[PDB]
């Protein structure tokens, strides 16, 4: 049920990482494949810590391999975007999150930060914050649930929500090293919560302003699924990891305008929940690397979710595609979230359409090629 | 399977390794044994801590245990040529790598670094650098590679290059291991990642200078099986350890030098991939210890190689034998890379071919005695 | 194959050894039974540590459960004679090696120390000095070399003197921990091989001078015992553990004078030479606790080992029953190596036999009875 | 991977079963359940042997049990149809398949024997011959095919199409049994063979002329679902059991009347054709239980398969729609084959399709409601 | 090691294996697929046992999932040559060999029997005898011999031979099912004996006339992998399994005509001899089914055997290419032994080459063509 490497002797390797590193910094790039789902990644070594992601250089990787280009001029660019504190070998190593780049410059088809960095340029006085609530499943190597009886099922569901006990909770160690993780990284993780199928989990992410949103979760997913390596388990995004009565996975959405957040915002988050409800069909495809394939399986209208075909509104409404928390409308200010992108999304897409929608005020089913 | 060793109570040897040393220091003579791929090993007690290679007492062996001596005369002689920090003692322990001569004082049969260093020295104002790719497989203690279904095969190649996750890399520890350790020792490693094939990587070393290449590469290839000793498991540098459909390894080599390296360079580059493309049969000999039988299981023209019959030189291009590379090309210098020599390669005799051919312009089949 | 002590929590113990011991300090005292070839060992607490050997107190042990006492007079005892630091218990704790004596307080059968010691401070004035190799093979609780195939062989021998890998070097956890154990001690631990034949490994004591080298055989012997203990495994000194084509075990002892180590002095060790020619029988009798028969099994003159009825010398023969190194030759000066001496050799009997028949020029089958 | 039933001691069982009868004989009973592919059995004690299906009594079940009736009518009735031996109990005992009829006596939803049996008595002065090569594989009970590598895949494709062999063929003993099972009972098997991946099998019934043929298919079915159950396996019905370059399962279906059968009846089967062309969408529709959904996943035009949107026809043409043999093209008479139906396909509505389109000239998108 | 289709209760299938067939007969059609090493089969139904092989149809199969045809005109055609008793089902039931002819109606590449019965049609009044000494290894599921221990060795070769007892003969269950399966089924058999290294043995065939050899070779040959199917076990036909000092596999042929059979023929057979002597290079591309790509790895000259480039012949000289027995030569009168075809090769091709060179008089590197 756990990989063959996660019996290796692991008191073997801490002896190793205990030695003096030295003068010399490691550096791991990491960047997102031709799948729209996956992360790559490598280390290089530098002569001196970095001080700015702006200190690093370019680097290049074999896109033949990673299904991104094919034949001859299969070379891409890797162009760095942000950096981290390394959790896995600790200070002076970092983390770095790279832009991809096709051998004439260009942007590959899968980057999609290019276009959604200068969309929040755009909007940059306006300081939109985002909040997303990512969910996962823990898988052992046989491609069922960890812990979960062989060929069988456990009890049914009730007791596992935010459940504390041996037969209530499963794999807390992963959840553990990856909080403990993040936060020595420097991500903007806000809390955990086990859900409501044994094994399942979720973590939130947030607030964040603009760009740093779609930053934050990729290296969030990156630490979840090392962390994941090193006890042997597969961590999985997938919507609907298990069929039947059983909970799916999305990953809900807040999002919130300074002129939201002050006093009496409550008439802009209702003036932006309408233009959302005229562009369903829009987000649906956004919210999806498939084009809305993957979340059919989870938007079933069943176990707190809402219908894939259908928009629907309300305060202290979990069951509709928009919710207004009831603290937000006691208050007359706050936020709202989105309840339709599923736990496999893209984040750099899902920012840019809300801020396309309700921002800049675009309709039709195409972007504005240019800016607004 | 991981070998009976590697299941003894690793704890237990931590503690008597916390026990303080004294004033007497460790040295590990390393040396190449006479299949020209193996390595030898055994330690001895010094009095106090050397500061230089040069202080080093001579040692030897029985040559005829490691194939290499008749009987009557069997004892060879050990020189030290290069110091290291011993990783698997700490300070103050040494790693000393040391020359094979004959009784008669004359350099072994598989002694190539007597003849390499002589040739760095004609050529010193020069100052060539080199840059090697060394790829490995790692294989269970069964014959198999190590984490894959026991006899059976994993999923199709494409999402293992650069991957993460349990179910697309295997034995990582091995690979965080084997980078600290050499940090520490000072070997110049410039960086890893992990290869097409699952459980395959690479490591690079450089750049380095003149001979120093050679003693670098063959003490990174005693960390890596010293490493993998300790875990139970074999690091292979065959050229094809499986059959079919599956990445093969290589060892890539890097050559520079002074006016390439300067601005305009690219001319001086070009120059020495001409004279490289009329002595394809003497490198090819030159790049493997059997004469070129091992590279021809790899060198097929296929799986981004180059045909072991046929010559060819590009700019970008993955499956020539010589590629330059686009940012080389763009800022017209730099370096170019050769993509022939097998995993299993000797770096000594690899870098004097690419020195004579290019620097010292020597034609023909045989090396030219003497000089150049 | 490991015991089923070496299947406790080691954990465990670490916790109780890491308790501060306070005022008492603990010494153990360790003889030599009837069979002259095992060792014994027992605890008691002293107020004070000892600065000297002599403050230690005697003692004693019923030697009816030894097989070195009659039926009423049963008592034996221990008189102490050398002092280390003790590895497994850190300092302040001491190990005690000790004489052997009777109730009448005469030597014991097996006490052979007191004999040697009174020989060695009739040549004191010489210096001679001595360096053992022991070879030793590493077992089983099931009787077979560790790690071999269970009810079978490992490949041809060639691959594994001096070997280094997972398929190469058989327990070398056991080697590294026994190295820092003599050294934290104060044995004089001259350096490590591994051997031939794979599981067989091999240490060098000295050069000692006089009654000193018995003295730390004999502990680093018990070192080796005390620590295969812990991981589970058996070392045995038997002279052939494997019959058939196996490399046998035995002990090479090196003799020399103050007047072999000043210049010329290889006349002086030629001298010394043709002396051992003369007294063949009366040696072999001599290295072997048995009479000779235990070295029957190994001298078969056959895999880089001499004849036990023949007798020959040569420089740089490994075959000859004494050899000469090539350097010494060289310089005119050094020592020679006697290579008939078996691996379960007693010490004591070894260097007392060489000064007899070398410094005091002793002839006959029987040792002089008062002085020389 | 196997049940925990199929460990229990089988001999133990055997001694039972050889005990004498008597004078009382079992029936099994058969129908088919609410989901239109699945089986359901029943066992009951007659006083005598019966001779022929006729003399049965009916019977009746619990339709809620079954999904075939809600709670308030749940009572169903069973109608026998056909007789059989019983391979598993031996003569006397006999196996019964029979009709599924409401409380109202009215045929249910998956009761299709009943208007396929009106249909075929129609055209019965032609005489239809039907032949059905049925294609299933063998799955553990961990939901992976028999005998594959855990987590884990077999060589590629190309060694198992009709293979011999511990490496080549999986499972060959259930094959084996169903086969001489079928024979026993009077199912019309013509043959097995091994299909082109691993645990992959197949097996043709006929030719069978009339109603009949739906009736052995189903027996057939029954045998194979209870023989896999006395060695603990499980036999599956999808057309694509496993995604990736691996063969699909299907269900050809060979077709004759007396026209073709007789001299120079190429041009029949031509005229049949043709008119099939027309229908290409409607029979889509009935040659799965699901309406296409389940075919559209092994109909992709590869792996010598045809496209579900396209229709095609040629003689000795194993990638279209229809293929007629070459043995048949050169004698100018014989039957064709239809390579579209699944093989969780319904005989009922396959035999019934053919039926109209061929010999009763039907068109448009729903079939003729009346008689005539 | 073993196949988990051996781990099936073996009792279940006994059980259903007894229920009277009834009236139909079962037969297996064999035929050779495209690599020319292997074999396929399949069942069809028969309404009445066979009393001649000239009455069983022909059939046809698919040439592209046996790499023996492209997807335009796949289907082939199998015409029934030999008829046999089945061994796995008992009587009635019949296995059948078969030829493989194109869709054109002509020999496939692999169909060597066609042309080789024609040259055996014009010797008939000389009537040829043939006896092939056909050797094989036992070898697990994991590719390494049966019995052997993991990952390691047996004892040295000597007692293997022809030995008796638990640690000297692997497998002979097999063997012994093999025997009996053979003389059940008609094959003519004449003896085994179990051979040097373990878990390889030999069978022989003979004395067979004219095409009769090969057929009955090619059956036996079906026998053992099917044999071996049933315990788990693969039988391989490699010339050299196990590089080293471990003895090879080759298939030895006995030739002789009524001539030598005669008094006073070992003339006869001394005009074969030298006759063979000027085409050892014809015979040794046509004694391997690679070109002797594979038998080089035998014929090394080692192990009692001879070189490859070597032609050599004697009496009583088994290290010879060509051995005359003693008992021949002594009595003047008998056959000649052929020692250089290997274990693998095709039993058509070995007795045309003999029979066209030794009874034709043929010269050259080329078959001749309708001339002979
Ligand atoms: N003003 C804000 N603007 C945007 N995001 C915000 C704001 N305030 C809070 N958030 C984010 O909203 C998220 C709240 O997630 P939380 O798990 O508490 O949701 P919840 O209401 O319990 O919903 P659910 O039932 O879907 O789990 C956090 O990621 C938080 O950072
Ligand atoms: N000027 C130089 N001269 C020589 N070697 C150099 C020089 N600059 C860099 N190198 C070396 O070249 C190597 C770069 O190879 P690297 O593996 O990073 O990339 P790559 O060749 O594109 O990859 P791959 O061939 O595995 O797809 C390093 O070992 C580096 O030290
Ligand atoms: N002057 C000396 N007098 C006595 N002993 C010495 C002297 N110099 C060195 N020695 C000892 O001789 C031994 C050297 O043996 P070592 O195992 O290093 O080499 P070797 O005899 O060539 O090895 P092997 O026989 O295993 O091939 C050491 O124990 C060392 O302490
Ligand atoms: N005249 C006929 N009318 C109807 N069915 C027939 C007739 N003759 C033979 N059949 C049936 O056709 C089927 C032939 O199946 P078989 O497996 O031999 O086909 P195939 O041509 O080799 O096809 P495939 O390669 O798709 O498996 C059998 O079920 C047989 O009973
Ligand atoms: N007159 C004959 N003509 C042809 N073949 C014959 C004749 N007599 C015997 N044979 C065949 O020769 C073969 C003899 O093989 P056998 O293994 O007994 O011989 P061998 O010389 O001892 O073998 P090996 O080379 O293994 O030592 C048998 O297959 C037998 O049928
Ligand atoms: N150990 C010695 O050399 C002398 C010891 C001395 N008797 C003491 O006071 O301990
Ligand atoms: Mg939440
Ligand atoms: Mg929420
Ligand atoms: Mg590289
Ligand atoms: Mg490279
Ligand atoms: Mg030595
Ligand atoms: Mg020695
Ligand atoms: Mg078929
Ligand atoms: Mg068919
Ligand atoms: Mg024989
Ligand atoms: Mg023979």
């Amino acid at each position: 049920t756990t990989s063959a490497s996660s019996h290796l002797n692991k008191g073997i390797k801490q002896v190793y990482m205990s030695l003096p590193q030295g003068e010399k910094v490691q550096a791991m790039y990491i960047w997102i494949d031709g799948t729209g789902e996956g992360l790559r990644c490598k280390t290089r070594t530098l002569d001196s810590e970095p001080k700015c992601v702006e200190e690093l250089p370019e680097w290049n990787f074999d896109g033949s391999s990673t299904l991104q280009s094919e034949g001859s001029n299969s070379d891409m660019y890797l162009v760095p975007a942000a950096m981290f504190r390394d959790p896995f070998r600790k200070d002076p190593n970092k983390l770095v999150l790279c832009e991809v780049f096709k051998y004439n410059r260009r942007p590959a088809e899968t980057n999609l930060r290019h276009t959604c960095k200068r969309i929040m340029d755009m909007v940059s006085n306006q300081h939109p914050w985002f909040g997303m609530e990512q969910e996962y499943t823990l898988m052992g190597t046989d491609g069922h649930p960890f812990g979960w009886p062989s060929n069988g099922f456990p009890g049914p569901q009730g007791p596992y929500y935010c459940g504390v006990g041996a037969d209530r909770a499963y794999g807390r160690d992963i959840v553990e090293a990856h909080y403990r993780a993040c936060l020595y990284a420097g991500v903007k993780i806000a809390g955990t919560n086990a859900e409501v199928m044994p094994a399942q989990w979720e973590f939130q992410i947030g607030p964040c302003e603009g760009i740093s949103m779609g930053d934050h979760l990729w290296v969030a997913r990156f630490i979840l699924h090392r962390v994941c390596e090193d006890f042997g388990v597969i961590a999985t995004f997938d919507p609907k990891p298990i069929p039947g009565n059983w909970n799916g996975a999305g990953c809900h959405t807040n999002f919130s305008t300074k002129a939201m957040r002050e006093e009496n915002g409550l008439k802009y988050i209702e003036e932006a929940i309408e233009k959302l409800s005229k562009r369903h069909q829009y987000h649906i495809r956004a919210y999806d690397p498939k084009g809305g394939l993957d979340n059919a399986r989870r938007l079933t209208g069943f176990h707190e979710t809402s219908n894939i075909n259908d928009f629907s509104a309300g305060v202290a409404n979990r069951s509709a595609s928009i919710r207004i928390p009831r603290t937000v409308g006691q208050e007359k200010k706050g936020y709202f979230e989105d309840r339709r992108p599923s736990a496999n999304c893209d984040p750099f897409s899902v920012t840019e359409a809300l801020i396309r929608t309700c921002l800049l005020n675009e309709t039709g089913d195409e972007p504005f090629q240019y800016k607004n």
